[PDB]
Formats: C-alpha cells, structure tokens, sequence
C-alpha cells in the first residue's frame, strides 16, 4: 500500500464550480470534483484536462496549480492514501453542458455557486475549504 | 511505472538553506534538499521531519506546506516519475549542525545563502527556482 497521486479540478464558471456526487467505496454520495489518477509521464495539467474530458466531456483551458492535500483513508474497505493535486481551470466554451461520461462513478455533474455549496461535501474537499482555501482567489 | 510521492524540505536558517550533493543515478553530484518517499499513512509534516532526521540528524519544527512539483525522469536508467511536495521548516536548536547519515546517497550537507546558491542545482530544484519560487517568502 503506497500513497497514490490524484489530480482534482476546480472548473470555475462565473461564481460556480462543478461538483457531482460520488458513486464509490470512498465518500459515497458526497459532492466532489472531477479528477483521477496521474499517469506515468503526465503533467498535472495534461491529467486535469484528460480526467475532465473522460468524466464530463468538458473542454478546459488555462490550467493553474492551486495546492496539494494529503488524504488518508485507513478505514476504507481497501485502505487507501491519496496525495491530491488541485488545479484551477475554465471552460473553452462557457456554454458547454457537462455530461455524465462515467455514470457508474458519479450520479451527475452540476454547477454550484461558491456562496451556496451543497452538502455533504467529500471529506478531502470539506477539510480543504475548512482551512479557508478559495479556488477563485488562491495564489 | 507509476508516479511516486516524495517530500522535500527547505530548512531555513538565517538567509540560508540546507543543500547536499546527491550520490545517485539521477542528478548525480547536483545540490538537492533533504527529503524522501512519503510512507503510507504519513502526513507531509511527519515525513519531512523523519527524512530530515534520517539523512542529517537535524531536529526541525514549524513545518509548513510550500508547493508541489511534477518531476519526470524518462531518460534515467530506470525511468522514474516523482511528485514532490515541498515543506518549509526551521531548526529547533539554531546551533545544530548536520551530519551525513546516509553517505551512500549524499556527499554531505551544508548551508548555502539564498543570494549565493551553488551550482549545479538538482534539476527539479533549479526548475522550481526558475519560476521565481522563493521558500522564504512564499
Ligand atoms: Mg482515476
Ligand atoms: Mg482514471
Ligand atoms: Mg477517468
Ligand atoms: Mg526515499
Ligand atoms: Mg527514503
Ligand atoms: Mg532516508
Ligand atoms: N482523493
């Protein structure tokens, strides 16, 4: 069991970010960002765009590094440890509608306003926001 | 292969940081930070303190997250991909001096002034500095 790298993406659209409820052994039914495992040789930005495309169909651009978090799930059915690298991005076409391209892993994607975020948030996301982190203004 | 997580540590002492020349198949003889592989279940801060202790004997405190870099070495004898999390720290005892605890991996550790850094820096470190990154003010 070793720590595994994931990239997670804050897609900023107006005052909103894209979230979707997980269908997963970890954080089931909680609202989370699009994202996934970093592949060998891939950059953070390449991973962000690929994962967003694979999961939502959305085309993003202007990717920027935000932060990194350490997320240990010792009590999961398969104990897991993720190191999650967060990336900010925007839509190439702000009118583009999300699709649920991996519908066995997510209930669906929707936009949520920064001042009216849904609950329950996936714990790594809630914990990060609890530190005061704001993807619109960070860095 | 798969990307592997390392934690690397900027130990700030006055205007200086700790660096040591690698003995390695990647970046041999270049100046690098103390650090190493994150273990399962470990926090970034726990890893930083453990790796610094194992490599230098130094006791550090006040750890703080700085940034993360993606470092691919496709050309290495064994192709490697590291995701490096940088941590800032200071010495518990400012008078403590490092020891070369793992001479198989490093020639030794010394303090280098921010305005007079040595060369060659290990490429991930040189590339990070090339972006304007400064561990004292970040
Ligand atoms: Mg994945
Ligand atoms: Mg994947
Ligand atoms: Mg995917
Ligand atoms: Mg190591
Ligand atoms: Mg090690
Ligand atoms: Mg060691
Ligand atoms: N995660």
């Amino acid at each position: 069991a070793i720590p595994r790298v994931a990239v997670v993406v804050f897609i900023l659209n107006g005052n909103s970010i894209l979230l979707g409820r997980r269908r997963s052994s970890i954080g089931n039914s909680t609202f989370a960002l699009p994202g996934g495992h970093l592949e060998f040789g891939e950059s953070f930005e390449e991973c962000a765009a690929r994962e967003v495309m694979e999961e939502t169909g959305l085309k993003i651009e202007k990717m920027k590094l935000l932060t990194v978090t350490n997320n240990v799930f010792k009590e999961a059915p398969t104990p897991s440890h993720y190191v999650s690298v967060s990336i900010r991005a925007v839509l190439v076409d702000p009118s583009q509608e999300p699709k649920n391209m991996e519908p066995e892993k997510c209930e669906g994607w929707d936009w949520y306003d920064w001042e009216n975020l849904p609950k329950p948030l996936f714990w790594p996301l809630e914990k990060l926001f609890g530190s005061g982190f704001n993807p619109f203004t960070h860095g």
